[PDB]
């Protein structure tokens, strides 16, 4: 799974609580085999999705990441 470490020139304000340009972590957030017991068999169930977090710097992401074995590719900031 790939996490990416961004700061893009809108951000994910989330909520609105963010004040300058956050980071924003999204990754290849695997969701596996897990069918609704009220659908039974339903192929509606796409293989994963990417989901993002938003911390103040580069290395709380990427910290993230290592620590739960997700392996990143790390996009500097719209001002590098």
């Amino acid at each position: 799974m790939s996490a990416k470490i961004y700061r893009p020139a809108k951000t994910a304000m989330q909520s609105g609580t963010a004040k300058t340009n956050v980071w924003v972590l999204e990754f290849d957030a695997e969701v596996p085999r897990k069918i609704d017991p009220i659908m039974g068999y339903t192929s509606s169930s796409d293989m994963k999705q990417q989901v993002k977090l938003t911390f103040e710097t580069q290395e709380q992401a990427e910290a993230y990441a290592q620590r739960k074995g997700i392996e990143y590719r790390v996009i500097l900031p719209k001002e590098a």
